[PDB]
């Protein structure tokens, strides 16, 4: 199907230039932002229990990863602001 552009908000337009995700991006892991976080202008405006996905493991000076909420907001993440799991790539919590 046309799973190329989804266009949810007006946010992904910007993030494609700002964080540079212009094109096809894949998840590296599944994060879940915890707690009350800084979440500034470069960061994702997420929250505690926010189901975000990180698409980019950045080594870039920001010292942040590139994540996105299920709400369609992409942002940098302090690696401490989220719970980064490898489990969530498979989801083996139930495992049935």
């Amino acid at each position: 199907e046309k799973k190329e552009q989804k266009e949810k908000e007006k946010k992904e337009q910007e993030i494609k230039k700002k964080f540079k995700l212009t094109g096809p991006i894949q998840v590296i892991h599944l994060a879940k932002a915890c707690c009350d976080v800084k979440g500034g202008k470069n960061e994702l405006s997420f929250k505690q229990g926010e189901q975000i996905e990180i698409i980019r493991i950045t080594d870039n000076p920001e010292g942040k990863w590139l994540g996105r909420t299920a709400r369609g907001s992409y942002g940098y993440i302090k690696t401490t602001a989220v719970e980064i799991d490898y489990d969530s790539l498979k989801l083996k919590k139930d495992l049935e």
